[PDB]
Parts: C-alpha cells; sequence; structure tokens
C-alpha cells in the first residue's frame, strides 16, 4: 500500500520531442530563449498513493536553472484534476511523478504530458552545431538534434573595440530573484579613452521591476579566451575584484563603474548581479563615456508579465 515505482506497469506510452517555438528550425538560441517539447501519453491499470515513475533526461536538458529541483506541471484528468505531481531533480537529471488519490480510484487511467524543456546553460556553455537531446522512460526514448547559439556581444570600433553582452540566467520565480550576468570587453581588446570608460547597469523600461536598490553585484576579472557564451562558469578560478570596482546594494538604484582610461587586451570582466524582481524586468549594462554618447550596451527582457511559467491548460 505504501507505494512504489511503477514505470514497468505502463502501456501505450509514446514519448517524443520537437521545437517550433524556436526562431528558425533546427536551432536553439538562448539570448532569445526557445525550448524543446516532450510529447508523452500513457495508460495504466491502478496505482496507489505514493507510486512513482521517472523520465531520465540527458546531461544537458534543464527545466529551470533556478534552485536544484523544479516542480513541473502535474498530469491531469480530462476534467483538470490532481492526477500525479511532478518534480525535476537537477542532480539526477530526471523528472519524477508521484500519483495521487484520483490515480488510485480509477482503472482506465490515461495520462498525457506536454512539458517544455530547455538546454542547460551550465553544460552547453558555448555554442554547438547539432547537440543531442534525449528524454527516456521504459523502452521508448526520444532523440532530437538542435544547434545551440548565444547571440554575439555588441561592438563599435570605438575606444579600441568596445564590446559587451549580457543575459538573465536564473529566474527564482518563487523567491523572486534573478541573476543578470554581464561580460565587459568580450572581444578582449586593449581599449582606451581619455575622459574614461565606464559600465552601468540599470533597468531600461519605466516599468521594469528590478529594484537594484537591494541587489548583490559581484565582479570577476579574467581573459576573453577562457570565457563562456552562456556566461555561467566556475568563477573561483578567476580573480574577484568586486570590492574595488563597486559595492552591492547601491542607493542610487543603478550601478556605475569607472574602469579608468584603459582596459588591457587580456582584462575582461564578468558581472553577476542578483536582484529582487516582480511582474516584469528588462535591464542592460553599458561600456561608454560619462554620457553614453560614445559607447555600447546590451539589454535583456523578461515578461512573462503575469505569466508565462505555469501555463495551466494547453493542447496541440
Amino acid at each position: 500500500v505504501q507505494g512504489q515505482d511503477v514505470t514497468d506497469k505502463l502501456q501505450n506510452l509514446d514519448i517524443k520531442l520537437s521545437g517550433g517555438v524556436q526562431a528558425k528550425a533546427g536551432v536553439i538560441n538562448m539570448d532569445k530563449s526557445e525550448s524543446m517539447h516532450m510529447s508523452l501519453k500513457f495508460t495504466i491499470d491502478s496505482v496507489n498513493r505514493g507510486d512513482t515513475f521517472e523520465i531520465k533526461l540527458s546531461d544537458n536538458i534543464d527545466t529551470n536553472g533556478a534552485s536544484n529541483y523544479s516542480i513541473v506541471e502535474p498530469i491531469k484528468s480530462p476534467t483538470g484534476e490532481v492526477y500525479a505531481t511532478g518534480i525535476y531533480d537537477s542532480q539526477k537529471k530526471s523528472i519524477v511523478y508521484s500519483f495521487t488519490d484520483f490515480a488510485a480510484s480509477k482503472n482506465n487511467i490515461n495520462g498525457i504530458l506536454d512539458i517544455p524543456l530547455w538546454p542547460d546553460d551550465t553544460t552547453v556553455q558555448n555554442t554547438k552545431e547539432d547537440v543531442l537531446f534525449s528524454v527516456k522512460i521504459k523502452d521508448q526514448e526520444a532523440t532530437i538534434k538542435e544547434t545551440v547559439k548565444y547571440d554575439p556581444p555588441v561592438r563599435i570600433d570605438f575606444a579600441g573595440g568596445v564590446s559587451v553582452d549580457s543575459r538573465i540566467t536564473n529566474i527564482d520565480d518563487v523567491g523572486k530573484k534573478m541573476t543578470y550576468i554581464s561580460q565587459i570587453n568580450v572581444d578582449g581588446k586593449s581599449l582606451y579613452n581619455y575622459n574614461g570608460l565606464y559600465t552601468r547597469i540599470y533597468n531600461y523600461s519605466k516599468e521594469s521591476t528590478a529594484d537594484l536598490k537591494n541587489s548583490t553585484i559581484k565582479i570577476y576579472k579574467t581573459t576573453s579566451d577562457n570565457i563562456v557564451e552562456s556566461m555561467v562558469q566556475d568563477y573561483s578560478s578567476m580573480e574577484d575584484v568586486t570590492s574595488k570596482f563597486a559595492n552591492s546594494y547601491p542607493e542610487k538604484g543603478w550601478y556605475d563603474i569607472y574602469w579608468g582610461q584603459f582596459i588591457a587586451s587580456n582584462e575582461t570582466y564578468v558581472i553577476v548581479v542578483e536582484t529582487p524582481f516582480t511582474n516584469a524586468v528588462t535591464l542592460n549594462t553599458t561600456l561608454s563615456d560619462y554620457n553614453e554618447n560614445n559607447g555600447v550596451e546590451h539589454n535583456h527582457t523578461y515578461s512573462s508579465e503575469s505569466g508565462y511559467s505555469d501555463v495551466n491548460a494547453q493542447e496541440r
């Protein structure tokens, strides 16, 4: 009665994948944010309370970089009912569903899942040609090859070849926090400008809900060679300069940094920022003069105004 794993006890199970939501077929771009799509139907006799089943995922499929386990939409009855809750574990990269009472009470129980997955920005660090994505279960599996790109930085042949890129990586929706990483001097070029060079992080639209006011910025220093497209890497193994360039929890409500007149060929900076967050946000980082007359910037929005994470009810 206590419950147990029942993946064996599964019939007519058909699982698949695809894209569609992607810019242009055969390619998945983060700086834009597209996804995969697990088609999954199945039938079963009877199941008790705790009974569960896995969905083995490849070492590169992520559901939500946030935390170390994300809850995924449950399976439902034709009449939208609690049928089986789901939960993705980042360490064992597999999704798990634990049935409920409804599941026990019935016999001709048929379930279906249309879950949208993404590539993992921690493993698929840089850009790839035809990556392999696979979702497995009992006997049936589900392959699909897609490319994985990250829009280039932004550059103007000014002050030597000023370059910048940025991106919202994790979005702790529950706790309401984001991680807005940014890279300075991506191309990695020796760049100078009398009157100085600066970097400023701020929310771009009158109605962003960043609240940098209560954010935590942390800066690391490195070399363009060993840096990633996704910006998600092992920072300890690189110099921490935060303390000397800027302090977290800025009163102004935006960070501004004076790098000085020169940034060396090798000198590149990773700026991780963790802020609060509300309905929607869109913010950028710059690399310009005290004015932004001459400079460069990179924005990255998120909205999802009142959505679109928990998209209850969806059929295609």
